[PDB]
Protein backbone atom coordinates (compact mmCIF):
# COMPACT_ATOMS: atom_id res chain seq x y z
CA UNK A 1 0.00 0.00 0.00
CA UNK A 2 1.89 3.15 -1.35
CA UNK A 3 1.26 6.31 0.80
CA UNK A 4 -0.13 9.37 -0.84
CA UNK A 5 2.58 12.42 -1.60
CA UNK A 6 2.44 15.27 -3.58
CA UNK A 7 4.50 17.22 -5.06
CA UNK A 8 4.78 20.68 -4.23
CA UNK A 9 6.87 24.13 -3.66
CA UNK A 10 6.68 26.55 -0.77
CA UNK A 11 8.73 29.95 -2.03
CA UNK A 12 9.87 28.22 -4.75
CA UNK A 13 11.87 25.55 -3.30
CA UNK A 14 10.14 21.76 -3.97
CA UNK A 15 9.12 19.57 -1.30
CA UNK A 16 7.04 16.51 -0.98
CA UNK A 17 3.90 16.63 0.97
CA UNK A 18 2.30 13.84 2.95
CA UNK A 19 -1.15 13.96 1.88
CA UNK A 20 -2.64 12.26 5.71
CA UNK A 21 -7.09 13.39 6.01
CA UNK A 22 -6.66 11.86 9.65
CA UNK A 23 -4.18 15.04 10.67
CA UNK A 24 -6.37 18.13 12.22
CA UNK A 25 -3.41 20.46 11.37
CA UNK A 26 -1.01 20.91 8.58
CA UNK A 27 2.78 21.08 9.56
CA UNK A 28 6.02 22.01 7.93
CA UNK A 29 9.51 20.79 9.48
CA UNK A 30 11.67 23.35 11.44
CA UNK A 31 14.76 21.96 8.51
CA UNK A 32 12.25 22.26 5.24
CA UNK A 33 11.12 25.47 6.94
CA UNK A 34 14.30 27.23 7.08
CA UNK A 35 15.32 24.75 3.49
CA UNK A 36 12.33 27.05 2.14
CA UNK A 37 13.92 30.60 3.66
CA UNK A 38 10.45 30.95 5.47
CA UNK A 39 11.73 31.61 9.23
CA UNK A 40 10.43 35.02 8.38
CA UNK A 41 6.68 34.15 8.30
CA UNK A 42 7.16 31.71 11.41
CA UNK A 43 5.11 33.86 14.40
CA UNK A 44 6.63 32.23 17.55
CA UNK A 45 3.04 33.47 19.42
CA UNK A 46 1.93 30.01 18.21
CA UNK A 47 4.57 28.15 19.75
CA UNK A 48 3.64 25.31 21.93
CA UNK A 49 3.79 21.23 22.47
CA UNK A 50 2.53 18.82 19.89
CA UNK A 51 0.91 15.41 21.04
CA UNK A 52 3.33 12.63 21.04
CA UNK A 53 7.57 17.96 19.90
CA UNK A 54 8.14 21.90 20.24
CA UNK A 55 6.06 23.88 17.75
CA UNK A 56 8.28 26.43 16.95
CA UNK A 57 5.62 28.91 15.95
CA UNK A 58 3.00 29.43 13.07
CA UNK A 59 2.95 30.35 9.34
CA UNK A 60 -0.50 32.52 8.38
CA UNK A 61 -1.73 32.02 4.94
CA UNK A 62 1.73 31.58 3.10
CA UNK A 63 1.28 30.26 -0.47
CA UNK A 64 1.69 26.48 -1.09
CA UNK A 65 2.57 26.05 -4.95
CA UNK A 66 0.74 23.06 -6.47
CA UNK A 67 1.40 22.68 -10.24
CA UNK A 68 0.85 26.06 -11.36
CA UNK A 69 -1.41 27.32 -9.05
CA UNK A 70 -0.46 29.07 -5.53
CA UNK A 71 -2.72 28.12 -2.36
CA UNK A 72 -2.90 30.29 0.58
CA UNK A 73 -2.31 27.98 3.83
CA UNK A 74 -1.86 28.51 6.94
CA UNK A 75 0.65 25.28 9.03
CA UNK A 76 2.40 25.10 12.51
CA UNK A 77 6.43 24.26 12.11
CA UNK A 78 7.66 21.27 14.38
CA UNK A 79 10.89 21.02 15.49
CA UNK A 80 12.66 17.75 13.59
CA UNK A 81 9.13 16.63 12.54
CA UNK A 82 10.78 14.04 10.23
CA UNK A 83 9.43 14.65 6.89
CA UNK A 84 8.83 18.09 4.96
CA UNK A 85 5.12 18.93 5.13
CA UNK A 86 2.01 16.78 6.28
CA UNK A 87 -0.58 17.95 4.27
CA UNK A 88 -3.97 17.72 7.22
CA UNK A 89 -7.64 17.88 7.11
CA UNK A 90 -7.49 21.89 8.17
CA UNK A 91 -5.54 22.39 4.54
CA UNK A 92 -7.45 20.20 2.49
CA UNK A 93 -11.08 21.43 3.78
CA UNK A 94 -10.15 24.98 3.10
CA UNK A 95 -9.29 23.92 -0.61
CA UNK A 96 -12.44 21.61 -0.99
CA UNK A 97 -10.10 19.02 -2.10
CA UNK A 98 -10.45 15.87 -3.32
CA UNK A 99 -8.49 12.34 -2.76
CA UNK A 100 -9.36 10.73 -5.79
CA UNK A 101 -7.96 7.33 -5.75
CA UNK A 102 -9.52 6.34 -9.05
CA UNK A 103 -7.54 8.30 -10.78
CA UNK A 104 -4.97 8.92 -8.32
CA UNK A 105 -4.92 12.79 -8.02
CA UNK A 106 -5.14 15.24 -5.36
CA UNK A 107 -7.87 17.76 -6.77
CA UNK A 108 -7.95 21.51 -5.42
CA UNK A 109 -11.38 21.92 -5.50
CA UNK A 110 -11.59 25.72 -5.56
CA UNK A 111 -9.40 25.82 -8.71
CA UNK A 112 -9.71 22.59 -10.19
CA UNK A 113 -6.02 22.21 -10.25
CA UNK A 114 -4.68 18.22 -10.17
CA UNK A 115 -1.89 16.83 -9.37
CA UNK A 116 -1.12 12.86 -9.57
CA UNK A 117 0.34 11.50 -5.85
CA UNK A 118 3.80 10.40 -6.30
CA UNK A 119 4.71 6.84 -7.68
CA UNK A 120 6.00 4.57 -4.89
CA UNK A 121 9.69 5.10 -6.15
CA UNK A 122 9.94 8.75 -5.39
CA UNK A 123 8.24 8.36 -1.79
CA UNK A 124 10.86 10.11 1.08
CA UNK B 1 -5.10 31.00 16.08
CA UNK B 2 -4.13 27.51 16.36
CA UNK B 3 -1.58 25.43 19.60
CA UNK B 4 -14.53 18.10 12.24
CA UNK B 5 -12.65 14.92 11.40
CA UNK B 6 -14.08 12.26 8.56
CA UNK B 7 -16.62 9.79 10.03
CA UNK B 8 -18.72 7.79 7.81
CA UNK B 9 -21.95 5.59 8.54
CA UNK B 10 -21.34 2.04 7.83
CA UNK B 11 -22.24 -1.39 8.89
CA UNK B 12 -20.78 -5.22 9.57
CA UNK B 13 -22.90 -7.99 9.90
CA UNK B 14 -26.16 -5.36 9.88
CA UNK B 15 -24.42 -3.53 13.00
CA UNK B 16 -24.05 -0.11 12.59
CA UNK B 17 -20.78 1.69 13.52
CA UNK B 18 -18.67 4.76 12.29
CA UNK B 19 -15.69 4.58 10.13
CA UNK B 20 -12.60 7.25 10.69
CA UNK B 21 -11.16 7.39 7.17
CA UNK B 22 -7.64 7.86 7.66
CA UNK B 23 -5.50 8.57 4.05
CA UNK B 24 -2.01 8.50 6.12
CA UNK B 25 -2.98 4.78 7.99
CA UNK B 26 -1.73 2.30 5.77
CA UNK B 27 -4.06 -0.32 7.58
CA UNK B 28 -8.28 -0.47 7.96
CA UNK B 29 -8.34 -1.40 12.04
CA UNK B 30 -11.51 -2.56 14.09
CA UNK B 31 -11.63 -2.67 17.52
CA UNK B 32 -12.20 -6.03 19.39
CA UNK B 33 -14.81 -4.64 20.97
CA UNK B 34 -16.58 -3.60 17.81
CA UNK B 35 -15.80 -7.37 16.27
CA UNK B 36 -17.50 -8.94 19.06
CA UNK B 37 -19.97 -6.05 18.75
CA UNK B 38 -20.97 -6.72 15.48
CA UNK B 39 -20.69 -10.65 15.72
CA UNK B 40 -17.46 -11.69 13.84
CA UNK B 41 -14.98 -12.69 16.32
CA UNK B 42 -15.33 -16.24 14.52
CA UNK B 43 -13.74 -14.47 11.11
CA UNK B 44 -10.65 -13.35 13.21
CA UNK B 45 -7.64 -15.30 11.93
CA UNK B 46 -5.57 -15.46 15.10
CA UNK B 47 -2.28 -16.88 13.51
CA UNK B 48 -1.78 -12.71 12.71
CA UNK B 49 -1.75 -12.06 16.18
CA UNK B 50 1.14 -9.51 17.65
CA UNK B 51 -1.44 -5.03 19.92
CA UNK B 52 -3.33 -6.84 17.10
CA UNK B 53 -5.45 -10.09 18.46
CA UNK B 54 -5.43 -10.73 14.59
CA UNK B 55 -7.08 -10.30 10.96
CA UNK B 56 -9.85 -10.60 9.30
CA UNK B 57 -9.38 -11.67 5.34
CA UNK B 58 -12.98 -10.89 4.53
CA UNK B 59 -15.44 -9.29 5.16
CA UNK B 60 -18.54 -6.90 3.78
CA UNK B 61 -18.53 -3.35 5.12
CA UNK B 62 -21.80 -2.11 4.02
CA UNK B 63 -21.90 1.97 2.74
CA UNK B 64 -25.42 3.03 2.37
CA UNK B 65 -26.58 0.40 -0.22
CA UNK B 66 -23.10 -1.11 -1.50
CA UNK B 67 -21.22 -4.12 0.15
CA UNK B 68 -17.72 -3.96 0.23
CA UNK B 69 -15.15 -6.75 0.45
CA UNK B 70 -12.43 -5.73 3.13
CA UNK B 71 -9.71 -6.60 4.86
CA UNK B 72 -8.66 -5.44 8.34
CA UNK B 73 -6.75 -6.24 11.62
CA UNK B 74 -8.38 -6.59 14.80
CA UNK B 75 -6.82 -4.10 17.44
CA UNK B 76 -7.66 -4.54 21.24
CA UNK B 77 -8.48 -1.27 23.20
CA UNK B 78 -8.71 1.01 20.05
CA UNK B 79 -10.87 3.85 20.90
CA UNK B 80 -13.02 4.20 17.89
CA UNK B 81 -14.78 1.67 16.13
CA UNK B 82 -13.51 1.62 13.01
CA UNK B 83 -10.04 3.21 10.98
CA UNK B 84 -10.59 3.02 7.22
CA UNK B 85 -7.15 3.20 5.87
CA UNK B 86 -5.55 3.69 2.73
CA UNK B 87 -5.45 -0.30 1.79
CA UNK B 88 -9.46 -0.28 1.70
CA UNK B 89 -9.59 3.20 0.27
CA UNK B 90 -7.47 2.66 -2.52
CA UNK B 91 -8.77 -0.85 -3.31
CA UNK B 92 -12.49 0.58 -3.76
CA UNK B 93 -11.26 3.11 -5.58
CA UNK B 94 -12.89 5.84 -3.21
CA UNK B 95 -12.36 9.99 -3.49
CA UNK B 96 -12.73 11.66 -0.24
CA UNK B 97 -14.15 14.36 -1.75
CA UNK B 98 -14.27 17.77 0.35
CA UNK B 99 -16.55 20.12 -1.72
CA UNK B 100 -19.13 17.63 -2.00
CA UNK B 101 -18.43 16.40 1.67
CA UNK B 102 -18.80 12.92 0.32
CA UNK B 103 -16.58 9.47 0.19
CA UNK B 104 -17.02 7.81 -2.77
CA UNK B 105 -17.01 4.77 -3.99
CA UNK B 106 -15.41 4.67 -7.03
CA UNK B 107 -16.23 0.86 -8.11
CA UNK B 108 -19.72 1.84 -7.59
CA UNK B 109 -20.37 5.56 -7.75
CA UNK B 110 -21.95 5.28 -4.49
CA UNK B 111 -21.53 8.55 -2.32
CA UNK B 112 -22.10 8.65 1.59
CA UNK B 113 -21.78 11.83 3.64
CA UNK B 114 -19.27 13.06 6.10
CA UNK B 115 -21.01 13.15 9.16
CA UNK B 116 -21.47 16.89 10.86
CA UNK B 117 -19.55 17.16 14.39
CA UNK B 118 -22.90 16.23 16.44
CA UNK B 119 -22.65 13.29 14.87
CA UNK B 120 -19.30 12.04 16.03
CA UNK B 121 -18.76 8.85 17.73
Amino acid sequence: VTMLYINCKVNGHPLKAFVDSGAQMTIMSQACAERCNIMRLVDRRWAGVAKGQRIIGRVHLAQIQIEGDFLQCSFSILEDQPMDMLLGLDMLRRHQCSIDLKKNVLVIGTTGTQTYFLPEGELP
